[PDB]
């Protein structure tokens, strides 16, 4: 049973870390998009200008 | 009767020793397998990685 538990536990610690790197990925993507939106905000600013 | 008893006794002392060496055999086998399990634990660690 314990061998199955250690299987589960340390496997899920790695999977936690894979998830955390994923969180960071989506974070960087989000930043890029925020700034795409600043541009597009400017594009309406310029279209109206 | 005693000759049969000495037959039994010293024969069974040898058989005891054969059994003890067997205990050691299965012990060494067990150690090898323990460490196979450490590897396989790592293999799930790496598959999840």
């Amino acid at each position: 049973i314990s061998n199955r538990l250690s299987n589960q536990i340390s496997g899920l610690n790695v999977a936690t870390r894979n998830a955390n790197d994923g969180i960071s990925l989506a974070q960087t993507a989000e930043g890029a998009l925020q700034q795409s939106t600043n541009i597009l905000q400017r594009i309406r600013d310029l279209a109206l200008q």
